[PDB]
């Protein structure tokens, strides 16, 4: 019994992370088989960062100017390139740790693990979700750029974001492995405003259903609705439009706790309407969309890696 | 910027979990050196758990009758030893991934990360505390007995806690690495009530100074108040008692914020006695007493391991 926000093991990805230094700038990069990622901004200074022409500032750049430390392991840059907004630099050893993995560009709701590292040594471990917004909440100070988000499914590690900038509002910008950006972010130091925060419904919906399961009974009401009754609820209460596809994913956990995705939603709509009067759900004072339907069950069942 | 619920880098641990199985029962282990740690009702069925006595329970058992299992490594039981109520099963070879390590009996309001693991392996990872009534709010399922919590600092892990079991309230309960419970409980299925869940003030403060420090600046009030005037307030809410060592140990936040740690104790005070009115404090709508002062300092100065 119990809920919490739970990371994934992070051992496969700590034994991937390398300090990259160019110049006088220092951040986190990714040792997979013998190519190192890390943000195309290692190569700026902050002047630069304010207006970079990255591709300009890169051929004043050759293997030798980047200095790639994995501990005190000393690797050899043998080969560079610009890919997007990452940097792939080929070293001279492939690293024996290099987990079973994938590069996959993940969707707004969906959820991950984060190893915050500075100096390519590792800090911290804790789970977020890439926000309708396309941008995250994390836990990121300066140098954190190049640490990695990534999920695990028993032996493979799915690589999904890689840190790069901190906006004003303190939100947190990212690309994919490919160097693509979440979301319409760029690397400049520029005005960047991130965009409507709104709730992830079907994550919202996971949660209460792990709340039924560990006990939490007193948001279930007598009332039932319609996906079209629904959404305008969510609608007034900036809350993602429910689909069809949402409902389906979340029959798993309609058949384990009996209670119809429909009446889980009219629960909802009331909670909404009328707050929590007080009272909490899970150990929570407010509606947490951070779960996952995939992460409820995995934590209920006890799925391991 | 930004505030999390941050768990240490996991892999250290990692390497360290087994399953043991004898009879029919299999929990997780901790193998340290040439000495797998593991609970001891690992000896018991589920009919013995009602009043097992685990002295003569082990009389029956050999060392053949332990089967420790890492990954597929298959280790040889050579020795075996009951301590308070863990189980010491020395095998015939050192564990190669053992990391510098230390066993600690923490003291309520401290936290640790726990490694929730299943049949030997990893399902997750979450920072915890240890309740002022010696329980720990956690997430397991039948089968993460074993699992194991942690501290880190640098290169050295500091054990300090086994997972034994759950009460029938949802709360959980275990040792040291040494045997010995945390509070009055005992490895039997018996009545076992908590006790009074009381908040941990220093940490409370702690978090409001990680607030100031991450931009949440509207709790702040005009008002002042000393320790006995603060404590009153403290009992009515069920807060702990607020000591000049605790005042002490928040000295480095109060210096860092120039917030004197006696006016932070006057804007917990209107909170506790007014709520948060709607309002929100580093994303939660309740106070929050699992970030320690050390944690606080860890997260936003980024300490690396």
């Amino acid at each position: 019994s119990g809920f919490r926000k739970m990371a994934f093991p992070s051992g496969k990805v700590e034994g991937c992370m390398v300090q990259v230094t160019c110049g006088t700038t220092t951040l986190n990069g990714l040792w997979l088989d013998d190519v190192v990622y890390c943000p195309r901004a290692v190569i700026c200074t902050s002047e630069d960062m304010l207006n970079p022409n990255y591709e300009d500032l890169l051929i004043r750049k050759s293997n030798h100017n980047f200095l790639v430390q994995a501990g005190n392991v000393q690797l050899r840059v043998i080969g560079h390139s610009m890919q997007n907004c990452v940097l792939k630099l080929k070293v001279d050893t492939a690293n024996p740790k290099t987990p079973k993995y994938k590069f996959v560009r993940i969707q707004p709701g969906q959820t991950f693990s984060v190893l915050a590292c500075y100096n390519g040594s590792p800090s911290g471990v804790y789970q977020c979700a890439m926000r309708p917004n396309f941008t995250i909440k994390g836990s990121f100070l300066n140098g954190s750029a190049g640490s990695v988000g990534f999920n695990i499914d028993y032996d493979c590690v799915s690589f999904c974001y890689m840190h790069h900038m901190e906006l004003p509002t303190g939100v947190h910008a990212g690309t994919d492995l490919e160097g693509n950006f979440y979301g319409p972010f760029v690397d400049r130091q520029t005005a960047q405003a991130a965009g409507t925060d709104t709730t992830i419904t079907v994550n919202v919906l996971a949660w209460l259903y792990a709340a039924v399961i560990n006990g939490d009974r007193w948001f279930l009401n007598r009332f039932t609705t319609t996906l079209n009754d629904f959404n305008l609820v969510a609608m007034k209460y900036n809350y993602e439009p429910l689909t069809q596809d949402h409902v389906d994913i979340l029959g798993p956990l309609s058949a384990q706790t009996g209670i119809a995705v429909l009446d889980m939603c009219a629960s909802l709509k009331e909670l909404l309407q009328n707050g929590m009067n007080g009272r909490t759900i899970l150990g929570s004072a407010l509606l947490e969309d951070e779960f996952t339907p995939f992460d409820v069950v995995r934590q209920c069942s006890g799925v391991t890696f």
